[PDB]
């Protein structure tokens, strides 16, 4: 395949570190070595994450078109529209987010701390609910030329290239380390963080060892999702092999009760993984995937010997909007 | 001057990068350049930060003396104590922190957001005491080194900050080292540095560090505690005996020691006017955030000196941010519409 | 009957007013008159309620036993807990409270808003289960030396608990005598069920026990409809009513305590609004809301005969409203 | 005089209930007899309290006028504002809220909890920043506004309710045989004590009425209080003019501004609170219950004196102040 055919806006520090989770691996048995890739200390930009590798390669057809104002959407604690509204701040843009309460709950103060103050400290301009559309065209109507980033970049042309990269940039530290990955374990949402992990690793063949845990709640449409943008995002960096459902992962059995809500297991998920490397997730996204991987190591559904790259793809400052469940640890 | 004598336990991704601040800059006249040197984003820690680096120097002692629990202090939006429970539980160690409102300030989730929210996630025993309570006075930080070995763990005693201690400065006489080196595969040089300062082996350190080759005037600290007189002894303190610790064979001038106190208002923990704008304006123009407490500080000295043509034109100015950002989640009201 | 067999501490500024909801009631055509008596604007002690004039029966007991605490128990946002910390601090009694969360609701100002943060401000030992709590709760108190007076969740499962609300009956007779008629109808909202219990047997010694309508707000429909029968006949026994309580004297409607307990729907949010848009009458999520959610939805089925006049009780709750601010942040 | 001129709408469940502080009374020595006269507990209109007993006065001109919308200012956490809501809904009027960042106060919940929360709740257009701009809004909407000015004070009727109050309070005297010495009551905007003093001044102990300033600009206040006590005597034929020596405010315990309480405010609260299990606020209340309890302290009260605190309402605000009192 070509990646390299389309240009990268860096946005990033430059690769992203892998760490070994030694005192989680061990807690679980040391019968599998667990690793983390960090996706969530990858940029200066008010923390980045995974949306900001996707972002690299969304900025520089919207520089490009000449577009002078990013505008996005997403639920109230969205990471994605924070990425976007620090983006735009150091790219001298103007930015639109659309949020609207994509969740089940109703925190005093989920509006005003995490990731939403974030964006209103960056100078966006936030607005708290057609929708989508509304936004964009009240750009052009006031003079200027917005730039459409879906949610979650993931139903954008361009939103799978990022995490082709991602494979690439595994590859690589795969050569210095000496050795490979068995599986990549990663949350999964809108899709298409996935789905260029699959695409990146179909070309060594594997693409079915990139585990996905849902976090979605709505795993048949989100696997659908994922399988649809890999499918597009092959085709777009000439994977010379078409992408089969068979290579799509999604295991569904940590995504509860809803989007946006943690279940006991992701709290302790979240704890453990906590208090054994200091490394913190969310109760939304990575808590979630931190659950499946644990409980993967833990009802031996590893073979013996694996290697477990976990990809953090950040989140962490919405655990502010959860500040109750949290009180006493 | 050899710091490399004192062993240094990894807590960090390694060197920490440096970029340009172009829209600031250009935003201020262009007459200045400005860039950062993101000690912020250091570490996969908790977000890590200054206090990070410092922890480096004092955890291999921690370790060769047998300890299996890590003790510190700080006020309710601490960011030393969240740092200290994360490379806690990644050390295997327990931690307690004792805390208190060190802050004439009350949110409503000022002790459940940002960084005691975390070090409580991080399995730290955080004993929060009630208003009136003064830790500082009942001396409960011996209370809590006693409290582990009366339970049978070996406690290692971090003081507020990291800086009062033997080993506080050593982290960033580093800083100056490694900026050098930085500036020699970059093939230029710094003019200045932009630090704020509280408890004050970040900018010691950085002082034994650059007089080593003859800058330590050109650290420019920035007061955050309101309290420029202590700050300034602590840090001039501080800076001579790091510097007979790592035979910089020189002695550390008042000269050396700078300490702007015109942005420090009105208290410590306490946000003016002028923060808050400077806050804003760095976020807007260079998409990096910085806190009402510390580096918002700093950030508008730098700001404001840049604009009062306190800098030579021409002038290279490196600012450290040293972290801090999650403490805004404990003053959502003020910036609930940016 | 006679209740005044039974001696009551002064804790309310008397008879409860009753307030016409005219424009609610033309609002929803007019066919049925509603009116409120205010159980809410009862009292001086920290805004009083339903649980203070259940309260006015028990406190002889306990100063007669001599205690010299209060213990009680309820949620986090329990209005039972704050109205004992503040009768315990009117009449010079210590408080000891045990608060449970009761309810699956995580909002970051949940335990420091409302009727929980006046209970502190109050005096009382507000002790939140972790996160036996009552017997050592009790026992902590023997153990300093003091004795204390268990008050059971909303004063309910005790054997006065019922009593308060049998004289609110009474109370609604001499105010019909100056009204020239009488209501056709009682709403309340019900969860431990003393209040309901004293109302049954109240409105059973005229014939109306079955007029009084329970609007359900545990969620637990069978438990709460039988505590509220056992609690009426015990208090039944208690007073004298010449009557027996059947099973059909005890009414409890279930459609309007969704989710669960603490939790509103869409419906108890409407309701809300609407009351307090057309009568400046403020109601909570978690029960008032409820029942006038039931009350506006009877009124709207057609369930009441035209003509008729219910009279809502309104039992109080609205400090509660703190800790559910972001569902009404813009009202 | 005579007050009887002006009608009065029924907002209120009528005279207001007087009630003894005494473990208050006996905590602090036992010498000076203190009550509490409940305005706090005047209305079923979401909590009522002394802006209440204002409005009555002026509902009549509003109504007369034929107006359909009410239009008030105040601070964040204001009380009154939050009463002109639940009037309005209880009228059938519009209402419409200039809410104003009034207080140097940083707390996250201040603008969604306590009184903000229930004018959203009553239907009210709650505006956060004006005053001329929301009037002209409401009559450019086809709508006819009736303005209420900051604690319904600096207005003709605004002092018409105190009057009143100063009515009620002797005839109440007179069914428990025995007179008030003095009262304590809390200043900001007023009309409170200005009426107060109208009504007091007719049997000659408009000086015992004692006002506890809480807005920290004792001067403005003072100045406010007597201007309004001069123009409310005109309008009830007061046969006297009101002397400086008749508008009594004390400055000792606003500090240390409007909005913001001090220790000796929170030790108030909380020993008030515990004694007598009545509850006041951090911004007003709380600093004339620090005033009054401070006073019998220090002897000012001579001893046998019955003193009569107002309490104005107010509590609601406390849910603003969550962090200051966690632990009680
Ligand atoms: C968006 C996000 C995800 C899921 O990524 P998708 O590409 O949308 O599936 C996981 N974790 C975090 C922290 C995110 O922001
Ligand atoms: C501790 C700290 C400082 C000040 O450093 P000192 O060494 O205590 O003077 C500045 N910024 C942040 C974010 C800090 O945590
Ligand atoms: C306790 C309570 C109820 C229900 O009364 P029960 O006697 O427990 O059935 C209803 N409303 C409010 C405001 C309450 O505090
Ligand atoms: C408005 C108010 C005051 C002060 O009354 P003024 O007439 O404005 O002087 C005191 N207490 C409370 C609770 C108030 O709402």
């Amino acid at each position: 395949m070509n990646l390299q055919r389309f240009p990268r806006y860096p946005l990033t520090f430059g690769p992203t570190p892998i760490q070994p989770l030694a005192r989680l691996s061990k807690h679980l048995g040391g019968k599998v070595h667990l690793y983390a890739k960090r996706e969530d200390c990858n940029s200066g930009l008010a923390f980045g994450g995974n949306k900001t590798r996707k972002l690299e390669y969304l900025i520089p057809e919207a520089l490009a078109q000449g577009c002078d104002t990013l505008v996005s959407i997403g639920g109230i604690q969205s990471n994605q529209t924070r990425q976007v509204a620090a983006v735009a701040a150091h790219l001298g843009m103007k930015c639109v987010l659309v949020q609207e309460n994509w969740v089940n709950y109703s925190d005093a103060v989920y509006d005003r701390v995490g990731n939403i103050q974030m964006s209103r400290i960056l100078g966006a301009d936030v607005r708290l609910v057609r929708s989508w559309e509304d936004a964009l065209e009240s750009v052009r109507a006031a003079g200027g030329k917005p730039y459409a980033i879906p949610a979650g970049c993931s139903d954008h042309p361009l939103g799978g290239l990022g995490f082709v990269g991602f494979a690439e940039e595994v590859r690589a530290q795969e050569a210095e380390l000496g050795f490979k990955f068995d599986y990549v374990v990663v949350c999964s949402v809108t899709g298409s963080t996935q789905a260029g992990m699959v695409v990146g690793f179909a070309a060594d063949g594997r693409a079915d060892r990139v585990i996905g845990v849902d976090a979605s709640a709505k795993p048949a449409q989100t696997r659908e999702q994922i399988t649809r943008i890999a499918r597009q995002t092959a085709e777009k960096v000439g994977l010379e092999r078409d992408i089969m459902r068979a290579d799509v992962v999604l295991d569904e059995r940590f995504a509860g009760p809803e989007y946006g809500l943690p279940n006991e297991g992701t709290l302790e998920a979240i704890r453990l993984c906590a208090r054994t490397e200091g490394m913190l997730t969310d109760p939304v996204y990575e808590g979630k995937s931190m659950h499946g991987m644990i409980e993967m190591v833990r009802n031996g559904e590893f073979p013996e010997g694996s290697r477990v790259l976990y990809a953090h793809l950040g989140g962490v400052p919405a655990l502010n909007g959860y500040s109750f469940i949290f009180r006493d640890g």
